[PDB]
């Protein structure tokens, strides 16, 4: 697994972000993550979290896993890093996402993100409160 560069076009919600990738606008869905919808409990906190993290980054990198790169809606499937920090993980860590949509072949960071989740779940952060 390697990082590829991209530039923010637009924050969307807690687990989607519109990015410029290899010259094309592409909506990315975050691997292994499920944030609440913007109108559920902690949805706006999730959107705000991802938004701030992508908006402040000097460098946004896209990292595909070893499986499918595009979902059935045409969304890129990737781990996204904001100045070297993984948005996917930080959401788990902050208690603003649950680990979800784990398909074998696209799961390199499962343990890591479940670790973050475990610690968020320990502290009773946000959705675990
Ligand atoms: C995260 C992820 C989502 N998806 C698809 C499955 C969709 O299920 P449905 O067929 O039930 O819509 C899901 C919805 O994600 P959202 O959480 O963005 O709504 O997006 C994948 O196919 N692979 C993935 O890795
Ligand atoms: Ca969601």
């Amino acid at each position: 697994l390697h990082k590829e560069p991209a530039t923010l076009i637009k924050a969307i919600d807690g687990d989607t972000v519109k990015l410029m990738y290899k010259g094309q606008p592409m909506t990315f869905r975050l691997l292994l993550v499920d944030t609440p919808e913007f109108n559920e409990k902690y949805g706006p906190e999730a959107s705000a979290f991802t938004k701030k993290m992508v908006e402040n980054a000097k460098k946004i990198e896209v990292e595909f896993d070893k499986g499918q790169r595009t979902d059935k809606y045409g969304r890129g499937l990737a781990y996204i890093y904001a100045d070297g920090k993984m948005v996917n993980e930080a959401l788990k860590r902050q208690g603003l996402a649950k680990v979800a949509y784990v398909y074998k072949g696209n799961n390199t960071h499962e343990q890591l993100l479940r670790k973050a989740e475990a610690q968020a779940k320990k502290e009773k952060l946000n959705i675990w409160s």
